[PDB]
């Protein structure tokens, strides 16, 4: 292979003479793999190409390239909180500015940096999306849309008496990532009351689903710091011992339920207690009665709890109420 000519296809802004100068290979030189790779390498060094491939078309050396676009303008939509100048100055350090070569692989990185700047301004739910729109003469416009989220809060959740669940699990029970926390000013506000009640209910549900029927919250405390940044939460609980399912008894007015099956599919005798399983049985019974025309059916649950054996026996007294065609 003696190169009698070299052609390079894919240039828009870059001139052919420029690339020929950049190319270590010249017309008339004998080429090879260590040539061509090196040539591609130096072209890849340029920073102006995204992809380069080579071919040998009948003693002609052919490069097929993709030129990277040039940033024409940066569009900001949703930056009411941060002035465009400051995050533009942040953008200049990574090389994203008007008149710069744009690398697509760094696109998400740009987002990250904006998110990583919108944390030093005290915002946690930062989400920035960047759209590239093509512009004539191989230019590109970066339309960046911002989503501030809610003001960030740092939590100091502490639970006294937790010897079953790992601290991450209780932290999740508190539902840290929620919009309600940002709207709380003081600890006796309605929002704090509702959020604390929901979190304590979630903690209680976690304990009741694991078999801790005697679980009882002892005390709770929420503390906010003026300009609401740090929230301290104290929850002292009484775990109790773990309990297991005893014998099931569907007394009262089961009638429209043969037995078992669904109850046994949910749970069996001797396994770990769970409030969710009992509620599932209750809602199955209520659904069956509702489909049969009993729109006011109820299930009353009476437990016999033996703490020494740790065994709970459930009695389901179901009250169907009046069938609809009886009243109408």
């Amino acid at each position: 292979f003696v190169v009698r000519d070299i052609r390079v296809n894919g240039l828009v802004r870059l001139t052919p003479a420029n690339v020929y100068t950049m190319l270590p290979i010249n017309s008339g030189d004998r080429v090879n793999e260590p040539m061509i790779a090196e040539a591609i390498r130096t072209l890849y060094a340029t920073g102006l190409f995204d992809d380069i491939k080579a071919s040998k078309e009948n003693d002609t050396l052919v490069f097929n390239v993709i030129e990277r676009p040039i940033i024409s303008k940066l569009e900001f939509k949703g930056n009411k909180l941060i002035p465009k100048e400051a995050l533009e100055q942040g953008l200049k350090k990574m090389g994203i500015a008007e008149g710069e070569v744009f690398k697509k692989s760094a696109l998400q990185t740009i987002e990250t940096e904006l998110e990583q700047q919108y944390t030093q301004q005290g915002r946690y739910d930062a989400d920035v999306t960047v759209d590239t729109v093509a512009r004539p003469n191989n230019r590109v416009e970066l339309k960046i849309n911002f989503n501030e989220g809610t003001p960030a809060k740092v939590f100091d959740i502490n639970v006294i008496g937790n010897t079953v669940f790992k601290d991450s699990e209780i932290k999740q029970a508190f539902a840290v990532k929620e919009s309600g926390w940002a709207s709380v000013v003081t600890r006796n506000d309605r929002y704090a009351r509702e959020k604390m009640a929901a979190s304590l209910e979630a903690l209680r549900a976690m304990y009741l689903n694991k078999g801790y029927i005697n679980f009882n919250i002892n005390n709770s405390q929420l503390n906010i710091s003026e300009d609401k940044k740090h929230i301290f939460i104290e929850v002292a609980v009484d775990e109790g011992s773990q309990f297991k399912f005893g014998q099931t008894k569907f007394l009262g007015d089961a009638l429209y339920k043969p037995e078992e099956l669904q109850a046994l599919k949910i749970y069996k005798d001797g396994d770990t207690y769970s409030q969710e399983k009992v509620n599932a049985v209750k809602q199955l019974l209520l659904r069956k009665y509702g489909n049969a025309g009993y729109y006011f059916a109820d299930v009353n649950i009476v437990p016999q709890i033996n703490n020494e054996t740790g065994v709970v026996d459930l009695n389901y007294y179901v009250n169907p109420g009046q069938q609809v065609t009886v009243r109408r």
